[PDB]
């Protein structure tokens, strides 16, 4: 919960390139005010369509990291490049557009459900597919059991809208937003264990053929990724397949053996 940063915003970049979902991270370096070395010299390239699965503690960087390919977090050295662009030449607009970001603190909205997924830049979609985008995070249904459907507000009292209906609901804003690039944390804390299903199979459809960086939490996540990257103290312990990775008997392995705990 500790306050970040202010990014200012100074929207310099004028570039609406179509991302095509190839990252770079180039020597990236996180220095804090107190002297804390968040991220010490980060380098990754990600090729379109690759998913890459962080692993580490909570402090490890993690999160840091996706902040600052979203312009959440400043860089204190280094660059990051989208399809070879430099970030910040992109304009900020287009750049958080052909980027979706899902975690559990995704902000829902005492809205209707259509405005709750029909978001922001996606305000004016077609109404055929904000369904699809229903149906897709398993919501669809739910939502036509809600008093007025898909007029039903938010935040009123009597809803009956559980932890991972709620949760559905804001998975099929960034499922309609249909990014390139997908950064994932694929938490389903807290959540029964019918949405829990749901959820994993939409995240699972989600980072199909998409560039994706998720924060995992699910063996299946881990091992299927075309990249695994582990983290500690914001340094690159290892990184490569699983089967490099397990390898190597090392820092992994481990971590496998101990079911990723802590990490």
């Amino acid at each position: 919960f500790e306050l970040l940063d202010l990014p200012e915003e100074q929207n310099s970049g004028e570039l609406k390139p179509q991302l095509q979902g190839a990252i770079r991270f180039d020597h990236v370096v996180l220095n804090y005010a107190d002297g804390t070395q968040a991220i010490k010299d980060f380098s990754l390239d990600i090729r379109p369509g690759e998913t890459v699965a962080l692993v580490g503690r909570s402090g490890a960087g993690k999160t840091s990291l996706v902040n600052m390919l979203v312009r959440f977090q400043e860089v204190s050295s280094g660059q990051i490049y989208l399809d070879d662009l430099p970030i910040r030449d992109i304009e900020l607009s287009s750049l958080r557009t052909q980027i979706a970001m899902v975690n559990q603190q995704v902000v829902l909205f005492n809205r209707t459900v259509r405005e709750n997924i029909a978001y922001g830049q996606l305000h004016n979609a077609s109404d055929e597919d904000v369904i699809a985008a229903a149906k897709a995070a398993y919501a669809h249904d739910f939502i036509m059991n809600l008093p007025n459907g898909y007029d039903t507000v938010l935040g009123a009292q009597g809803l009956n809208l559980s932890g991972g209906q709620r949760q559905r609901i804001a998975i099929a804003r960034a499922i309609l937003k249909n990014a390139p690039i997908l950064i994932l944390d694929e938490a389903t804390s807290a959540l029964d264990n019918e949405s829990e299903h749901f959820i994993q199979q939409a995240f699972d459809e989600a980072m199909q053929d998409r560039t994706t960086i998720v924060i995992a939490h699910r063996l299946s996540t881990i091992e299927n990724a075309d990249r695994i990257v582990v983290m500690d103290r914001g340094q690159i312990v290892e990184q490569g397949t699983h089967q490099e990775l397990l390898a190597k008997h090392g820092a992994y392995y481990q971590l496998h053996q101990r079911n990723f705990e802590d990490h």
